[PDB]
DNA sequence: CCGACCGCGCATCAGC
DNA sequence: GCTGATGCGC
DNA sequence: GTCGG
């Protein structure tokens, strides 16, 4: 936080660009702008040493001097002043709905948290979901309870099939204190990017976790990725802890690295990555790594046994989880 | 300039 | 029913 | 909105 005053500006712009103008880019421009400074080791004294930094042009660079000069930016003081766009941003806050989504509710005179609840109606089921634990989605999530979650889901899969390998991800893996949500990859021996000896696999751990009452709602679920709700138990006569979005991803055994690389992330350092990987000619993805040929096709999958395999083909050095939170 | 900007699973819809 | 595009999310 | 060729 050592210049949170204007990461926080350019998060609020990228929340902008992406909600209310639906301009993806310049989303992406600004959320990378703001990880490249809130990296810089030093106190930003203009939009001048600022510029410096790959990532922040002309435009920020301007916007930061007026942060600087007045601790303000008045493109965004409008930006709050704007009853639409007020509304579009807080609208996309539920799990569920988009920048669309929530610009065609203000359109029908749904702008409210109270106008959603009388109009469960309209929701799909992830929207109606997302609905129900919005206040609960938005609180962090202490590694304490990270660990107990943990706890729960590593020996609830073991209970299921003992060749079950789950590993937590995110930015638990990445060693933070604190969690948005908990990411669990999962493997089995019987499914491999050969073949699927196995049907049902995800879904028997699901269900297993549904057993338990730990999984409390589904978003989505499919054969490889389920998006749900969990909860931990509470002990007699204490509060219930908050429910908490779960994302499990089933990955085929003989490309975990991949998988691993890829839920491990952050979000933002995987497309840096990504794109480095292309510049370097290769395209990766959370099943492989693979060159691109002269016409700029992917090629067969290269051989990869660690995450240092991945990082060694597009040349960058090998960078712990903890420090890829970007 | 000007095009590139990571890659993909699931839900939903239109069109057949 | 299917396929493919779109929205949304990770 | 920013960048490289
Ligand atoms: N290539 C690519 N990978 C993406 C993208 N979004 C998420 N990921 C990956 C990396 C995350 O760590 C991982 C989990 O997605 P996440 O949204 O849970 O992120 P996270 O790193 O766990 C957050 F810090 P938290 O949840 O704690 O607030 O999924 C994306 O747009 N592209
Ligand atoms: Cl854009
Ligand atoms: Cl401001
Ligand atoms: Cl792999
Ligand atoms: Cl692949
Ligand atoms: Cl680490
Ligand atoms: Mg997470
Ligand atoms: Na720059
Ligand atoms: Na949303
Ligand atoms: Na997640």
């Amino acid at each position: 936080t050592l210049n949170g005053g204007i990461t926080d500006m350019l998060t609020e712009l990228a929340n902008f660009e992406k909600n209310v103008s639906q301009a993806i880019h310049k989303y992406n421009a600004y959320r990378k702008a703001a990880s490249v400074i809130a990296k810089y080791p030093h106190k930003i004294k203009s939009g001048a040493e600022a510029k410096k930094l790959p990532g922040v042009g002309t435009k920020i660079a301007e916007k930061i001097d007026e942060f600087l000069a007045t601790g303000k930016l008045r493109k965004l003081e409008k930006i709050r002043q704007d009853d639409t766009s007020s509304s579009i941003n807080f609208l996309t806050r539920v799990s569920g709905i988009g920048p669309s989504a929530a610009r065609k509710f203000v359109d029908e005179g749904i702008k409210t948290l109270e106008d959603l609840r009388k109009n469960e109606d309209k929701l799909n089921h992830h929207q109606r979901i997302g609905l129900k634990y919005f206040g609960d989605f938005e609180k962090r999530i202490p590694r304490e309870e990270m660990l107990q979650m943990q706890d729960i889901v590593l020996n609830e899969v073991k209970k299921v099939d003992s060749e079950y390998i789950a590993t937590v991800c995110g930015s638990f893996r990445r060693g933070a204190e604190s969690s948005g949500d908990m990411d669990v990859l999962l493997t089995h021996p019987s499914f491999t990017s050969e073949s699927t000896k196995q049907p049902k696999l995800l879904h028997q751990v699901v269900e297993q976790l549904q057993k338990v009452h730990f999984i409390t709602d589904t978003l989505s679920k499919g054969e490889t990725k389920f998006m749900g709700v969990c909860q931990l138990p509470s002990k007699n006569d204490e509060k219930e802890y908050p429910h908490r979005r779960i994302d499990i991803r089933l990955i085929p055994k003989d490309q975990y690295y991949c998988g691993v690389l890829y839920f491990t992330g952050s979000d933002i350092f995987n497309k840096n990555m990504r794109a480095h990987a292309l510049e370097k000619g290769f395209t990766i993805n959370e099943y492989t790594i693979r060159p691109l040929g002269v016409t700029g096709v992917a090629g067969e999958p290269l051989p990869v046994d660690s995450e240092k395999d991945i990082f060694d083909y597009i040349q960058w050095k090998y960078r712990e989880p903890k420090d890829r939170s970007e």
